[PDB]
């Protein structure tokens, strides 16, 4: 469950948040494959509640109605078509598995669901599964409200309803079996693994029993004995009875401390500075590198109300964001996930973005297709951070330097830092309020290297800045603090 199962030499996954299956299938072929992306995390592919107030929020996808593969992203045929086409070009699909719960307990009964299945929350009835009252934790939960009220009590966090979400009785084999059934369908179609939603709200043991029933990955694309890559969503910044480490037995775990600290550092808040990143990783209290799923931001916290709060960097803060994402992708700690977002009408009323619920670009509820501009950015209010040159090139940087050690670290005691990855890559950052002009040991073979932040290597030349590494591995870097992208990166495959 720890192996990503990506093609050899692909090291990142991208979250194509709320994208339609047909758009992801094309993206695999036209972009993710040739640019070296390892795979895609998709939004939950199972039927969910169609929430009409507010109008089709992003959060309705976290309220299952059944396990039919039928959502605004598309139907089962389109899902299968996407998984096949992506696998056929060496790009994996990872499914967002929402298995802790069904929908909100106060949602109205009816067929307001993305595949038209009937369900009745009040009576605990989901016949398209089917699940009935006996399949929920109503009788196990000990709080007066039936909901989670106190995070200091690990059992209620597991047995009670998260904000009213009907809590499945994962201790039961029948329930374990229906979820496994769904996950196996996905596995056999060709899925490489799963993001396990709301893992904190489930006993590590129940997750185990569910995973125990899973098939090996599809033997047309994956070697014999292959197991689904598992990464569990647990937000753990310390101070609670539940710990990320409680889930290591099942797979990787999201390391939410990662983006929270990095965002603090790059913004230079709370006394933090880049030179402190020299012992980035376990040195900062993070979980072991081999269990961490890292990211600068995710679909929840980019809206500003995750544990990292306001310190989380996003596409809205593009300049600092690119740098944070670049630092992440260059650094060997963890397995990296890059965010890909859509724009929404962000509106703050004293502290909250009252539009943080807004779903993807849409025409009356129908998700818009992703259009590609001539310069390869996206239209239809899809941000496509993964297509920004500065990020896309760093995705390749990580592939190029895979397995090389963190080395040749430099810092000026403030916010000018640099480091290498063995003899295959080197990156330099200026986050101080004056220019960074200095000759540095890069660890690389002598030559002329294209900076892949400023530009690209194409046909024996560079479209951007050129860095000259001499016989002793040293190179001069000059980065003005007024640079729009105040960082440079070069690697073995950007050498002329
Ligand atoms: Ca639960
Ligand atoms: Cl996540």
């Amino acid at each position: 469950q720890y192996s990503s199962n990506t093609q050899q030499g692909r090291t990142s996954i991208v979250h194509l948040f709320e994208w339609r299956w047909v758009d992801i299938a094309l993206e695999c072929e036209r972009y993710l494959a040739p640019k070296g992306f390892g795979g895609v995390q998709v939004s939950p592919p199972n039927e969910n509640v169609a929430i009409h107030n507010p109008f089709r929020p992003l959060w309705e996808r976290y309220q299952p109605v059944s396990y039919k593969l039928c959502t605004r992203s598309g139907n089962e045929d389109e899902f299968r078509n996407m998984v096949t086409r992506c696998n056929n070009v060496g790009v994996r699909i990872y499914v967002d598995a929402v298995i802790n719960h069904m929908c909100g307990n106060a949602v109205s009964a009816g067929t307001s669901s993305t595949c038209g299945s009937y369900f009745n929350p009040g009576s605990r009835d989901f016949p398209a599964v089917p699940y009935s009252g006996w399949d929920f934790n109503d009788g196990k939960c000990k709080t007066g409200s039936g909901d989670i009220e106190n995070y200091n009590d690990a059992t209620q966090v597991r047995d009670c309803r998260l904000s009213g979400l009907l809590d499945l009785a994962l201790g039961k084999d029948y329930v374990r079996s229906k979820i496994a059934e769904y996950m196996n369908h996905l596995i056999d179609i060709g899925v490489a693994g799963f993001r396990i939603d709301a893992s904190k709200h489930m006993w590590p043991g129940d997750i185990k029993a569910i995973l125990d029933k899973l098939h090996n990955l599809n033997s047309n694309w994956f070697p014999e004995g292959s197991k689904p890559f598992i990464y569990q969503e647990v937000i753990d910044l310390g101070g609670e009875p539940i710990k990320s480490s409680d889930y290591f037995g099942n797979g990787r775990v999201t390391e939410f401390k990662y983006g929270a600290k990095l965002g603090t550092v790059i913004r230079k808040w709370n006394g933090e500075k880049m030179s402190y990143l020299k012992n980035w990783g376990e040195g900062w209290g993070f979980m072991p590198s081999d269990r961490a799923l890292v990211f600068v931001d995710n679909h929840d916290n980019q809206r500003g109300h995750g544990a990292g709060g306001a310190s989380i960097l996003t596409f809205w803060d593009a300049r600092l964001y690119k740098m944070a994402v670049g630092f992440m992708l260059a650094h060997p700690y963890g397995f990296t996930r890059v965010m890909s977002s859509y724009r929404w009408p962000r509106y703050f009323e004293n502290g909250k973005d009252v539009n943080d619920w807004v779903g993807p670009p849409n025409d009356n509820g129908v998700t818009k297709e992703v259009t590609i501009n001539p310069d390869t950015t996206c239209g239809n209010d899809w941000v496509c951070e993964h297509r920004w040159r500065q990020i896309r090139n760093m995705v390749n940087f990580r592939n190029v330097v895979d397995g090389q050690p963190f080395t040749n670290w430099y810092d000026n005691g403030s916010n000018q830092v640099a480091f290498g990855r063995g003899n295959r890559g080197f990156i330099v950052f200026n986050n101080d309020d004056w220019t960074f002009s200095l000759t540095l040991q890069t660890g690389l073979p002598a030559g002329t290297y294209c900076d892949v932040i400023s530009g690209d290597k194409i046909n024996g030349n560079c479209t951007g800045i050129k860095i000259y590494v001499s016989d002793d591995g040293k190179a001069h870097f000059s980065i003005s603090n007024s640079a729009e992208d105040p960082f440079i990166a070069i690697h073995a495959e950007s050498k002329l």
